């Protein structure tokens, strides 16, 4: 009558997960390395289960959220033959040929595999904002739709087993990427007599432009349409230069932008510094 | 009574100031390097002027929106007395000590100077989607703010004539970095299958989960507090190395993400693994410790 549901990793991402599968009422076994990383889901009504095999072994549906499928498949390796008969879902970031192998792991054994990604911070889990995407069979998906919809907002993606890790891969490259800008901008900012609060306000104004930016370029890269720039490629290896001159002043070092200024340079040399910046990302290629 | 402007300057964002400060009203000359480009806007219509004395003689206000401040203090030094009595406002992204360059160029010639710096794209100029800082003496900044106004939502970050440089630079750092993230981002997963507009819902959301992320890394710098972390350093290591095999694998350079790592290993390797992500930064400083 009621689901039954195993997390295996209790840090942060996994505790939140196990949070919001027992405020649904599943029946929820948990598992950690570091044993005692349970007790405060122990107190919240979740049971433990000792080893990998009897955690898994606890429920229909297994969800392993670890650093990486180097934990995954150790996780798995120590379950053995526990998975057969049941479902394991991968919630540990990681790339898609690891997806693919934990999926021939997992059915190796008589288990079945979905992969998974959840693209949200953990204060998100058990809402309508976060966001969780799936690979694999669909009818596995719609299988265990029911009791992963407490989760957040789930997308199914493709049959592809790998397909999930494709799409991480590519949207946690924009994430840390913007971090790293970030933290550095912080840093030559401090150096500039700007402190974080102050400069905030506008960091926001920056984050509200990126969408309808990001719209237009990833537009005008299906389009291959570089032609008629509002922006051009000449106007920001300009500007990359001062940027990277504002570094070096303030002892900041400057390795994300000198990459970025080598794909800029690189655009003007092959005749495109009129167009779009748009263009630039053509010259990531090699 | 009706206001005057000049703008010098009509690339794209030259252009989308001139239609604005026209939709408003204004009384406005034009001048630009390449004249043919002053045609659409006369016919809107803005007076154009041939030289940059001329254009700068015909108004209270003269508006630079050039490259660089090389191109800045070319026009200006071509201009000679024509700035004396009159304001003249730098908006031409370059460093904070070339700001106060300039504005000692316009000084030395009997005008007066503001910095700006545009941290909008052209389709939000002459409305509150639009954002300009400034810079310089907060009655100069006064006198004209009604005439700006129509341009966007405007700042004062105050009197040093260099500091709406310096947010410039902290503000594009970010921005350019995170379109180069975003250029990555689309050929990496075009290799994998996924076009853009396929990756975009998704890419929207990353967009819709910066904010908070950022504010809360701003409080932690600024409180020294990188404990009890959701998102770990050592995490982001294990991740940083999965994105930099897949940029490889799909025939990507991943020289952003490679530098971000380097970060990353340093704050690991000072026994910070624990933290959260806002120690990362530390590491990017080649000061001595
Ligand atoms: N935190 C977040 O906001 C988000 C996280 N994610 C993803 O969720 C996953 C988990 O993230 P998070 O909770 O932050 O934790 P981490 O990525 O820091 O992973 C820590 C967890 O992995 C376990 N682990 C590490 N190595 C091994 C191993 N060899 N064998 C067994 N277990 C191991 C740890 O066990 P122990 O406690 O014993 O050290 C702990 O449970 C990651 O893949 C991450 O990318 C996704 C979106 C957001
Ligand atoms: N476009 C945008 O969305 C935004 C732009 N900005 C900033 O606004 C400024 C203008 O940007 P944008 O319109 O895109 O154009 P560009 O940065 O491409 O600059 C082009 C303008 O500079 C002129 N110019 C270049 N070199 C010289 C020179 N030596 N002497 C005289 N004029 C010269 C060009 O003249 P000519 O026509 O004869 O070549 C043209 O008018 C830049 O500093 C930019 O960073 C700020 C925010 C957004
Ligand atoms: C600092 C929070 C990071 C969450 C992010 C979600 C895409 C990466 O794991
Ligand atoms: C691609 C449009 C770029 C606008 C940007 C505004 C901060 C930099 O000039």
């Amino acid at each position: 009558t009621t689901p039954t549901v195993t997390v295996l990793g209790l840090g942060p991402m996994g505790q939140a997960l196990s949070r919001a599968l027992l405020d649904a009422g599943h029946t929820v076994t948990v598992w950690n390395r570091t044993e005692s990383k349970a007790q405060a889901l122990r107190d919240r009504g979740a049971l433990s289960a000792p080893t990998p095999a009897a955690a898994i072994a606890a429920s229909d549906l297994a969800l392993v959220n670890v650093v990486d499928h180097d934990a995954v498949d150790a996780i798995l390796t120590a379950a053995g033959d526990a998975p057969a008969g049941r479902t394991v879902i991968g919630l540990s970031s990681d790339t898609p040929d690891r997806a693919r192998r934990t999926a021939k792991l997992v059915g190796n054994v008589g288990g079945r595999y979905l992969d998974g990604a959840i693209m949200t911070p953990i204060d998100t889990i058990g809402t309508r904002g976060a966001s969780i995407l799936f690979a694999g069979p669909q009818a596995l998906f719609d299988e265990h739709r029911g009791v992963l919809d407490t989760l957040g907002q789930l997308t199914w993606v493709g049959e592809d087993h790998g397909r999930a890790a494709a799409f991480d891969m590519a949207l946690l490259d924009l994430f840390w990427t913007s971090v790293g800008g970030f933290g550095h901008a912080l840093m030559v900012a401090r150096a500039n007599g700007i402190e974080p609060s102050e400069l905030m306000p506008h960091a926001h104004g920056i984050v509200g432009i990126l969408s309808p930016i990001f719209t237009e370029v990833a537009q005008r890269v299906e389009d291959d349409r570089h032609s008629d720039a509002s922006a051009s490629v000449s106007s920001v290896a300009s500007s990359v230069r001062h940027l990277i001159a504002a570094s070096r002043e303030a002892g900041v070092d400057a390795g994300l932008l000198e990459a970025f200024r080598g794909y800029v340079d690189a655009t003007v040399a092959a005749g495109h510094g009129d167009d779009e910046i748009s263009r630039i990302a053509s010259e990531m290629t090699t």
